[PDB]
C-alpha cells in the first residue's frame, strides 16, 4: 500500500479516467501534491524548484510530483496543456467537483501535502510563499534517513 491518505472523491487524471484519490497510488514511492490554480507560473515556487531538480529527488527518495487543477474540470481544462508546454514531467489531476481543495484546505497556493514513502500524509505546508523549498528538500532528507538499507533502526 502506498496512497496519499486522501479522502474518497472521485477526480479526473490526465487520461481522462476516474480516479478515487482514497485508492491514489504512485508505485511504492513517496508523493507531493501540489496544490494551484488554472493559471499561475511564479506562484508555483515549489513547483518550479523541484521540477529543476526533480531527477535528483527520484534518484533518492524517487518522489513523484501530483499537479492538481484546485478548480472545476471545466477550467482545469487549461492545466494539462500548461503541463505540456511549461514541460512537467509528473502527473497532473484536475478536480472535476471543486471539492477536493476544501478537503485538503487550500488556503493560500501554493498548498504542499508530501506523502511519505508509507503512502501517508507526512507533512503539510499551506501558502509558505517564497523560502518555503527549503522545508520540501529537508522533509525530503527526512524520509532518506528513515528509509533504513535493509533495516529499519
Amino acid at each position: 500500500n502506498t496512497y496519499a491518505q486522501l479522502p474518497a472523491v472521485s477526480l479526473k487524471n490526465i487520461e481522462g479516467k476516474t480516479v478515487q484519490t482514497n485508492k491514489l497510488e504512485n508505485a511504492g514511492k513517496p508523493m507531493i501534491i501540489s496544490f494551484f490554480a488554472t493559471n499561475c507560473k511564479p506562484c508555483l515556487r515549489e513547483l518550479k524548484a523541484i521540477q529543476e531538480v526533480y531527477a535528483d529527488w527520484q534518484d533518492e527518495t524517487g518522489v513523484r510530483l501530483i499537479a492538481v487543477s484546485i478548480d472545476e474540470g471545466q477550467n482545469a481544462q487549461k492545466v494539462k496543456p500548461l503541463a505540456d508546454g511549461n514541460g512537467w514531467e509528473y502527473e497532473v489531476l484536475l478536480d472535476s467537483n471543486g471539492d477536493f481543495k476544501r478537503a485538503m484546505n487550500v488556503s493560500l497556493i501554493p498548498a504542499v501535502f508530501i506523502v511519505d514513502g508509507n503512502g501517508k500524509i507526512v507533512y503539510n505546508h499551506t501558502g509558505y510563499t517564497e523560502g518555503g523549498e527549503a522545508e520540501l528538500i529537508k522533509k525530503v532528507r527526512e524520509l532518506v534517513k528513515e528509509g533504513h538499507h535493509h533495516h529499519h533502526h
